[PDB]
């Protein structure tokens, strides 16, 4: 079955202090054996971090990287990088950085091809705007961003996708967890018609929404919502009653 | 008078063994007791290269941050990260930042005026491509890109300047020591008469094209070149002979 998969987007937020009490807490923490948990710090972090984890189900993964493992691109991250300080993931096209940084569907696939290649997992961020939703193109979002992708990367086994609901930040408005099996599903269906329904049956695809410790129980019994890529809680200790919503 | 600085950007480049290299390469050199050297890795080694440092002209920068401190912006670096881990500089407004990256000259000034706010000093980059310098806008691009940052900056102590002779980058073209005095002085004027001639007169304006070990000197007599923001030759052994290319 598809592993139980949540990661933890800090973004920009933690101090060598507050993260190591991010990881301590998690070495002793009671979770699952089979659950897969990536916490994923700022890169100025991503080395402390590895050292700290003493937890099997712990791996370390950056928040973006570029599409070269090396060269002049001051200001950069590289996946080999990431790679030599003992990190295993990266994030890419997360939401913020598709609008705030231009970073265009290409460039996301471009870096995903790249990060797989070099043996770095990718947790592939989608999701569409308030705008795109009330013009009821989700679906031609997600679509169209996955779409992308495919026409650099044709294993996923390495990625896992997180959808993102871009239209529930700052808007008033809240998704709920029909809201993402319905899109989860669908997502699903659509990855299936292009890579086959076996490879789409063992991809995880983790909900990108407001999770936290208080709700990520309410998504325990949606069958295609294979974890999480938790926002704010995943620097808090609620973090970890999200990894355990499913026992 | 104004203290010799030497910049190193390593840019998209290094390993935690490669690093470590020349981080005790630089504790065990002969070095001038008067020179300010600021070694500025990837950010996944930012810590450790601080770490390594043992030698008192040595510090460590960033190769860029954003304009805030902490928040929702996955992928960025904040100044408060650098200024946790024992670093002292970030570098701003690198041409490959402003060119690949399409960082405008406002982003450029608002992430300045953060950063100095916050205490971690600035390596200011401007600079003007082939295409400005053949059509002889050289000084209205360092103006244009200065003044942009005049507007919310007011206070050039914890600042550095480096000249970035854009035209010279794989275009077949060389600039000269003679070429990198004329646009200093021209800066070094321009800043006066916005800043006042004594915090001018302060200002290091570092140069920021080709610098290695082998021409290095040829820049030695040159009254208002400060020291460089040496790119390739940073990664290697004749950093040092750059380093004390004034002896």
């Amino acid at each position: 079955a598809r592993t139980f998969f949540v990661g933890g987007n800090f973004k920009l937020n933690g101090s060598k202090q507050s993260i190591k009490e991010i990881v301590e807490r998690l070495n002793t923490a009671s979770i699952p054996e089979n659950v897969e948990v990536v916490i994923c710090p700022p890169a100025t972090y991503l080395d402390y971090s590895v050292s700290l984890v003493k937890k099997p189900q712990v791996t370390v993964g950056a928040q973006n990287a570029y599409l070269k493992a090396s060269g002049a691109f001051t200001g950069e991250n590289s996946v080999d990088q990431i790679k030599d300080v003992g990190a295993k993931y990266v994030i890419l096209g997360h939401s913020e950085r598709r609008s705030y940084f231009h970073e265009d569907d290409k460039f996301i696939a471009d870096k995903t091809k790249f990060a797989l290649g070099q043996g770095v997992g990718v947790i592939l961020c989608i999701g569409e705007t308030l705008e795109e939703k009330k013009a009821g193109k989700t679906l031609d979002v997600v679509e169209r961003q996955l779409n992308a992708v495919l026409e650099e990367v044709k294993d996923f086994t390495n990625v896992v996708v997180a959808y993102e609901p871009v239209w529930a930040i700052g808007t008033g408005l809240a998704a709920t967890p029909e809201d993402a099996q319905d899109i989860h599903a669908s997502i699903r269906k659509f990855l299936a018609s292009k890579l086959g329904d076996k490879a789409a049956s063992e991809l995880r695809i983790l909900y990108g929404g407001s999770a936290n410790g208080s709700n990520a129980v309410t998504f325990k019994d949606k069958a295609d919502v294979d974890g999480f890529l938790v926002g704010g809680a995943s620097l808090k200790p609620e973090f970890v009653d999200i990894i355990n919503s499913r026992n």
